[PDB]
DNA sequence: CTTCCGCTTGAC
DNA sequence: CTTCCGCTTGAC
DNA sequence: TTCCGCTTGAC
C-alpha cells in the first residue's frame, strides 16, 4: 500500500518524471487522448444505433450531449491504466494545464472511475522544485475549461460531418471539409490561381565586372527596368523604359575607364534569430546539419530524457526568467561585457500564459557544448550536434546586435549621347556578432579610375509567386492561428490522401477537385472557410472557459442560429443546419464541378470537370450537324493547373 | 458507406 | 553506361 | 522507382 499513480500526457514526460520520483509512485502516460466521438454511426453502442443523431455522435436535439468511446488505438493504454489502478492508493491526474490537457484529465476520470482519492495538478518542467510545488498545490477539475475544448471538439464534428455530405452530393463521394483542411487547402488554391492569372514580362540590363561586380542603374535621363517595376499582368507601374535584348546590346559599346560618382557609408544592425520551437528546429536541423525531421525529433527526445534540453513539442519561443538569466549570465562570462544587450531580450509570439517554453539547454546554469562533447561522442555524435545547435541559438539570442557597415558606391560612365549610370552594394562585418557561436579590396575614394573588364547582356524575367512548401504552409497557418503542432504534420498528409494536394518536389500543388471544393465552400460556405474563422472561434472559446458563456448556449446558437449570447458569425446568419440545408437544396451540382479557365479564339468557354475517373478538360463546339456536340480530353496530373494554358488545352483536344 | 480536430509516441 | 529537373529562402 | 546546391535577394 501507500503507492500513487501519476498519469501524464506524454510517454517522455512519464519516463523523466518516473526518474525523479522513485518507488511509491507509478508514472504512466495517456498517450494523449484516450476517448473521442465515434468516427462513424457503426461505432456507437447498440443503444443509440437507431437514433438519427448517431451519424454526428452528439445528440444536438438534447443539449448537444456528446457520445464518447475509448479510442481503438488507446485500448491498450486504457486497459493498462485500469490494471495499475488496482495496485495504488491515490491517483494524480497530472496532464497539461491547457484545455486539451484538462479534458484528457476529465476523460481519464470518466473512463477510470476511481474509488480512491484523486488530485489534479499541473507542472511546467521536470525539476524537484516544480514537482514539489505542483504536489503542494492540487485542485479539482475546471469544468469551464473542459467545456471549452468540448465545444471546440463538437464544433469540429458539426463542421466536418455536416458539410462533407454536401460535397458528396455536389462534387464527388468520400470528399471532406474541415475547419483546418478547407482553409489549408484554400491557402494553396489561392496561390495557384494567383500564378494562373500571372503574366510574365522580360527585361534586360548589364551586370559587368567593372573582386568587384557592378550593375546597371540608369541610362541617360531614365532609369533601367527592375524586377519591382512590373505588376502581375506584365504592365509597367506608371518614366523608366525596359531595356530589351536589342537595345541593351546596342549600348554594350571597347575598353573604357569608368568614373565614380558616390561612395557614401552608413552602418546597420543585424538581429539574432529567436530561440527554437518544434517547427523552427527541424528547419535548421535539416539545413545546417542535414538531419531528417523524424531523426531530429528522435534525437531531441533523448537529449530531453537525459536532462540536456527542454521539451521538444513547443509552439512557443519565449524563455523563462531562469533561462533568460542563465543565457545572459553565461554569455557575459563566456565572451565579454559589451557582448550583451542592455536588457534581456524576450521573444514572444501570438496566441497569448502559454505554458510552453522554447527548446533550450536544461538547468539554471547552462553547459557549454565543449563541456558535453567529452560526454557525447561515438554513436552519440549525432546527439551532440543537435545540442550545440540548440545551445548556440539560445546564447546568441541574448547577445548584443551584430553591427556592420554597408558601402553604396556609384560607378559612372558615358556612352555617346547618353550618360548611363551604374551602382553596386557591398557590406562587411565591423562588429563581432552572434555568429561567432553560430548563425581584392573594397576601398574606393569618390572619383577613381576603373576600367570595364567584362560585359554581358543580363537576361531577366519576372516570375510568378512561388508555391507553398510544407515549411512555408505551416508558417502561413501559424500567422493565421490555424492548426496545432500535433496536427500540422497530420493535416498535410490528410489533404493529400483525398487528392486535394499532391507534391511536386518540395512544392504543394493542388488538384482540380481542390479547386471545385474550394469554389463551393467560397461561394456558399463563405463564413466557414474565412481565414479569420478559427481566430474568432478562439475568442469565443475564451469566454466559455472564463465562465462568461455556457457550452450549450454557444452550440445552440452556432447550429440553430441565435442573437443572444456571445455574438457568432454563423449564428446570426441562421446557424449551420440552416446553411447546410439551403446548400443541399440550392447548389447546382452541374455548375460547381465545372472549373472555368478561359475562352479560346472562337470566344467559347473551356472547363475542367471533376468526373468519377478524375478531371477531364471539356469544351462545347459545333459538330458535323450544326449542334453543340462537345469535346473532351482526359486530364493527366502530369501538368499542374497553371501549366494548363490555351495551347496545351488545344494540344489535348488535338490528340 | 464516405466525413472532423486534437493528443503521444518509455519501458514494464 | 548510354537514362534526367519545381530553384527556395530571406540578405540588409 | 538510384542522386542535387549556390547565387539573387522577396521584405
Amino acid at each position: 500500500s501507500g503507492r500513487r499513480l501519476v498519469i501524464v500526457e506524454s510517454p517522455t514526460k512519464a519516463r523523466k518524471l518516473a526518474s525523479y520520483l522513485g518507488s511509491g509512485y507509478i508514472v504512466e502516460s495517456s498517450r494523449g487522448h484516450i476517448r473521442d466521438l465515434p468516427r462513424a454511426a457503426s461505432d456507437v453502442p447498440a443503444k443509440y444505433k437507431s437514433q438519427p443523431w448517431a451519424r454526428l455522435g452528439v445528440n444536438v436535439d438534447a443539449d448537444f450531449e456528446p457520445l464518447y468511446i475509448i479510442s481503438p488505438e488507446k485500448r491498450s493504454t486504457v486497459s493498462e491504466l485500469r490494471g495499475l489502478l488496482k495496485d495504488v492508493d491515490e491517483l494524480y491526474l497530472a496532464t497539461d494545464g491547457d484545455r486539451e490537457g484538462e479534458a484528457i484529465a476529465w476523460h481519464l476520470l470518466e473512463t477510470l472511475k476511481p474509488r480512491i482519492p484523486v488530485k489534479r495538478m499541473v507542472f511546467h518542467e521536470i525539476t524537484e522544485p516544480a514537482i514539489r510545488a505542483a504536489a503542494e498545490h492540487p485542485r479539482d477539475l475546471d469544468i469551464d475549461l473542459v467545456d471549452a475544448q468540448e465545444t471546440r471538439r463538437i464544433l469540429d464534428r458539426l463542421y466536418g460531418y455536416e458539410v462533407s455530405p454536401v460535397l458528396w452530393k455536389k462534387v464527388a463521394p468520400k470528399l471532406s471539409a474541415g475547419r483546418v483542411q478547407s482553409v489549408a487547402t484554400r491557402i494553396i488554391v489561392a496561390r495557384e490561381r494567383d500564378r494562373m492569372a500571372f503574366r510574365s514580362a522580360a527585361y534586360w540590363d548589364i551586370l559587368a565586372k567593372l573582386t568587384f561586380s557592378a550593375r546597371l542603374t540608369a541610362v541617360a535621363g531614365r532609369r533601367v527596368a527592375t524586377g519591382r517595376d512590373f505588376d502581375s499582368l506584365g504592365t509597367l507601374r506608371k518614366e523608366v523604359i525596359v531595356l530589351d535584348e536589342g537595345s541593351a546590346t546596342a549600348l554594350a559599346a571597347d575598353g573604357t575607364q569608368l568614373t565614380v560618382a558616390s561612395a557614401e557609408e552608413k552602418p546597420y544592425a543585424r538581429r539574432p534569430y529567436p530561440p527554437f520551437m518544434t517547427s523552427t528546429l527541424q528547419q535548421e536541423a535539416s539545413r545546417k546539419l542535414r538531419f531528417s525531421a523524424e531523426r531530429t525529433m528522435s534525437i531531441a527526445q533523448r537529449l530531453y530524457e537525459n536532462g540536456y534540453i527542454t521539451y521538444m513539442r513547443t509552439d512557443s519561443t519565449t524563455l523563462s526568467e531562469s533561462a533568460i538569466n542563465a543565457a545572459r549570465t553565461q554569455a557575459r562570462q563566456l565572451y565579454g561585457d559589451e557582448y550583451v544587450a542592455p536588457a534581456p531580450r524576450q521573444y514572444t509570439r501570438k496566441v497569448k500564459q502559454e505554458a510552453h517554453e522554447a527548446i533550450r539547454p536544461a538547468g539554471e546554469t547552462f553547459a557549454t557544448p565543449d563541456a558535453v562533447r567529452r560526454e557525447l561522442d561515438g554513436p552519440n555524435i549525432d546527439d551532440f550536434r543537435l545540442y550545440e545547435l540548440i545551445w548556440q541559438r539560445t546564447v546568441a539570442s541574448q547577445m548584443a546586435d551584430a553591427r556592420g557597415m554597408t558601402l553604396s558606391l556609384r560607378i559612372t560612365g558615358m556612352s555617346g549621347h547618353q550618360e548611363v549610370v551604374f551602382s553596386a552594394t557591398g557590406r562587411t562585418l565591423t562588429f563581432p556578432g552572434f555568429l561567432k557561436a553560430y548563425v581584392r579590396l573594397p576601398h574606393l575614394t569618390p572619383g577613381q579610375r576603373l576600367d570595364i573588364v567584362e560585359l554581358t547582356p543580363d537576361g531577366h524575367a519576372t516570375n510568378p509567386p512561388a508555391r507553398y512548401t510544407e515549411a512555408s504552409l505551416v508558417k502561413a497557418l501559424e500567422e493565421l492561428g490555424i492548426g496545432r503542432p500535433s496536427t500540422y504534420s497530420s493535416i498535410i498528409k490528410t489533404i493529400q490522401d483525398r487528392g486535394y494536394v499532391h507534391k511536386k518536389g518540395s512544392a504543394l500543388v493542388p488538384s482540380w477537385v481542390a479547386f471545385a471544393v474550394t469554389g463551393l465552400l467560397e461561394q456558399h460556405f463563405g463564413r466557414l472557410v474565412d481565414y479569420d474563422f478559427t481566430a474568432a472561434m478562439e475568442d469565443e472559446l475564451d469566454e466559455i472557459a472564463a465562465g462568461n458563456e455556457r457550452r450549450t448556449n454557444w452550440l445552440n446558437n452556432f447550429y440553430f442560429g441565435g442573437d443572444h449570447g456571445v455574438p457568432d458569425s454563423v449564428a446570426r446568419s441562421g446557424g449551420l443546419k440552416k446553411l447546410v440545408g439551403i446548400n443541399l437544396e440550392g447548389i447546382d451540382a452541374r455548375e460547381v464541378n465545372s472549373i472555368k479557365l478561359f475562352d479560346d479564339t472562337h470566344g467559347r468557354p473551356i472547363y475542367v470537370r471533376v468526373g468519377k475517373n478524375g478531371p477531364y478538360l471539356e469544351r462545347l463546339v459545333a459538330g458535323d450537324t450544326g449542334e453543340p456536340t462537345p469535346q473532351r480530353a482526359n486530364l493527366s496530373d502530369s501538368i499542374t493547373p497553371d501549366e494548363l494554358t490555351l495551347q496545351v488545352a488545344e494540344e489535348l483536344f488535338a490528340t
